[PDB]
C-alpha cells in the first residue's frame, strides 16, 4: 500500500498526550531531557507503541469504582470491564505519560435511581499512590458511594513558578512495587543539522503557575491513519514537505520516521511559523543520510 | 475513489455529539421525534453538515473572554482568534447541539504571571442567554478577571427524573434573536421494514438523575474518515455488514444513506449485543428498495 499522512492542518488535529487540539509546531534542542512519551507512539507502518490507544477523547481518563480513605480507584478498563495488569503494555492504554498533577472531575452514577454527583478531583502521577499498572490511583478530590462506577474527566494541569508539571519525565505507573514495563523507545534526532519537531498545545491551567506547554511527537490524526493504513515503510525515513494550499508553496520540509516522530533541520528553539492553512505532505521515502533543505 | 468505512470496533470509536467513547449499538422507533443533530453529520462523500467539525475533542468546548456578572462568555473561535458569526452554519462548529444542562469546568489563564484559575460552572443551552450563533454564552458558574482568554472543558450533563436532557430537541443558537439556521437535514428511516441505527454512549451525569443516553448518527471517525477519503456515492445507499473477526461471521447488514444516517431493519426498540471485537464493513451500494436481512 503507498504510504501518506492525513490532509489535516495542525489546527485540525488533536495532542495524542492530552485530550486537547493542537495549536503550534515548534522545536528546540533535546539533549537535556530524555522524551520517552508512551502516548501519541506510533510506528509509521501501523504498530502502536507504550500506552498509545487510538481514542483521542480517552488520553488520561480513567474509569472504575473508588473508596473513600482522599479518594482510592480500583481501576478498570475503558470498556468498563476488569482490568488487565497481565498484558505487555506500560500502563493502561491512555495513561498519561508525564509526572504531574492533573485536576479533573470525578462523576460517578449510581445504577439503583439514576441518581448522580460530581466533584472536583485532582490526580498527582508523581505520587507514590500513581499505580496505574498494578490498577489503582489516588485523587487528591478538592460525597462518594462504593461499588459504583466511578469516572475521572481531565481539565488541566494545577501546578517557585513553571517547574510543574514534568512533561518529559514519566511517572512509574507500578510505583514503588517495580520499574516501567514495555517502554516505547526514547527519542532523539540523531542527524548532525536536524533537531526534532514537536506538535504543541497548551494544556488548560486550573489554579496555580503550571508549566502549560505540552509537545507530542505525533498527532492523534496521525496514529489513526497509520493504524488503518498501515502502509509499509519503503524506507527508513519519510521526507514530507510541509505546504500552503493558499499560495500553494512548499514552507519547509521535515523527516518523519518510520519509527515514529519527526525531525526538523534547525539548530536552536523556534515556535514555528505557519499559514492555519497549511498541511504536511508525503512526497518520497528516503535514507537517513538526506539532509534537509534548512527550516525557517 | 473507492468507498469504505473504518475498520474500528465500537468501542474504539467516539461518540461526535459529546466528547467521550461510543458504548453501544441502539436501535428504537423514530415517529415521536425529531433527529436533527447538528453534530455527527457528514456525508459519506466527505461533505461536513451543521455544526459538524472533525476534532472529537473540541466537541462542546467554548473559548474566548469572560465578564463577571452568573457569568458570559464572548467566544472566540476554537484557534482562539475573533468569531464570524457571518459563516452560513448554525452556529460555532461543535457547539452542542441538544437542549439541556452541561456541567464542566471554566479554565483561564492570565498573559501575565503565568497565573491560573479553575471553577466549576455549567451552562444550559434552553436558556435564553445561550446565543452561541450571536457569539456568547452563559455559565451558571456553581474570581475570574477580563480581557483574559477563558476555556470551558465540558465534563457531562447535569439534570421529577429523566427529563432532561432533551437529546432530540435543538437549542436556539441566536436565542431570542431568530430561528436557526443553516441546519443539517432531520433524519427519519423511510422504507418499511426498517429504523435508524444508533451509536450510543452514556454522557457522565454530574449532580441530579439526568438522561445520561446520547445517540449520534455517525461515529466521529466516520466522519474524520469520510471527509479524508472523500468516496463517490456510487450510489444513494451503501450496504454494511457488522462482521465479528474472531468467528469470522456476518451478525447483521445495515444501511449507511450516503446522506449520513444508518437505518437497520428492525422494529421496536433493542440494545444491540455484540461482540467488543466487531465493526462494520463496506459490501456494496445499492438501491433505496433493498430490503435488509432483519436484526437480532
Amino acid at each position: 500500500k503507498p504510504f501518506t499522512v492525513p490532509i489535516l492542518t495542525v489546527e485540525e488535529m488533536s495532542n495524542s498526550r492530552f485530550p486537547i487540539p493542537l495549536e503550534k509546531l515548534y522545536t528546540g534542542p533535546s539533549s537535556a531531557f530524555v522524551v520517552q512519551p508512551q502516548n501519541g507512539r506510533c510506528t509509521t507502518d501501523g504498530v502502536l507503541l507504550g500506552t498509545t490507544q487510538l481514542s483521542a477523547v480517552n488520553i488520561c481518563t480513567f474509569r472504575g469504582d473508588v473508596t473513600h480513605i482522599d479518594y482510592i480507584m480500583n481501576l478498570a478498563s475503558q470498556n468498563w470491564n476488569n482490568y488487565d495488569p497481565t498484558e505487555e503494555i506500560p500502563a493502561p492504554l491512555g495513561t498519561p505519560d508525564f509526572v504531574g498533577k492533573i485536576q479533573g472531575m470525578l462523576t460517578q452514577t449510581t445504577r439503583e435511581d439514576g441518581s448522580t454527583r460530581a466533584h472536583k478531583a485532582t490526580v498527582s502521577t508523581g505520587s507514590v499512590h500513581f499505580t496505574p499498572k498494578l490498577g489503582s490511583v489516588q485523587y487528591t478530590t478538592d460525597d462518594l458511594q462504593t461499588g459504583q462506577n466511578t469516572k475521572f474527566t481531565p481539565v488541566g494541569v494545577i501546578q517557585n513558578h513553571q517547574n510543574e508539571p514534568q512533561q518529559w519525565v514519566l511517572p512509574n505507573y507500578s510505583g514503588r512495587t517495580g520499574h516501567n514495563v514495555h517502554l516505547a523507545p526514547a527519542v532523539a534526532p540523531t542527524f548532525p543539522g536536524e533537531q526534532l519537531l514537536f506538535f504543541r498545545s497548551t494544556m488548560p491551567g486550573c489554579s496555580g503557575y503550571p508549566n502549560m506547554n505540552l509537545d507530542c511527537l505525533l498527532p492523534q490524526e496521525w496514529v489513526q491513519h497509520f493504524y488503518q493504513e498501515a502502509a509499509p515503510a519503503q524506507s527508513d525515513v519519510a521526507l514530507l514537505r510541509f505546504v500552503n494550499p493558499d499560495t500553494g508553496r512548499v514552507l519547509f520540509e521535515c523527516k518523519l520516521h518510520k519509527s515514529g516522530y519527526v525531525t526538523v533541520a534547525h539548530t536552536g528553539p523556534h515556535d514555528l511559523v505557519i499559514p492555519p492553512n497549511g498541511y504536511f505532505r508525503f512526497d518520497s521515502w528516503v535514507n537517513q543520510f538526506y539532509t534537509l533543505a534548512p527550516m525557517g
